[PDB]
């Protein structure tokens, strides 16, 4: 029941991030944000509730996408800026809505 409390801050989150001026330009953000809620949940998430690197390999594994260790390092830190080692909600709503195309990103679709 821990991915249950998971799922009730992603929705509180999303709560914040249907009024965040930040997105304020997307159309359809009620069905983005929960599309990427899904998303982040399929990830086996650390227990901050962050994808860090053993989430990012296996999901890797899942999808049979082969990233080496500093593929993947660099995968997180092309998505959080460099400045965290761990990719947090809203670094992946960034990624999700940003023009620029994130590996990451990129792998997902
Ligand atoms: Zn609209
Ligand atoms: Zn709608």
């Amino acid at each position: 029941l821990l991915k249950a409390r998971q799922e009730r801050r992603l929705a509180e989150i999303n709560r914040e991030f249907l009024c965040d001026q930040k997105y304020s330009d997307e159309e359809n953000l009620p069905e983005k944000l929960t599309a990427f809620k899904e998303k982040y949940m399929e990830f086996d998430l650390n227990n901050e509730g962050e994808i860090d690197l053993m989430s990012l390999k296996r999901m890797m594994e899942k999808l049979g996408v082969p990233k080496t260790h500093l593929e993947m390092k660099k995968m997180i830190s092309e998505v959080t800026g460099g400045v965290s080692d761990t990719i947090s909600y809203r670094d992946f709503v960034n990624m999700m809505l940003g023009k620029r195309s994130a590996v990451l990103k990129l792998v997902m679709m």
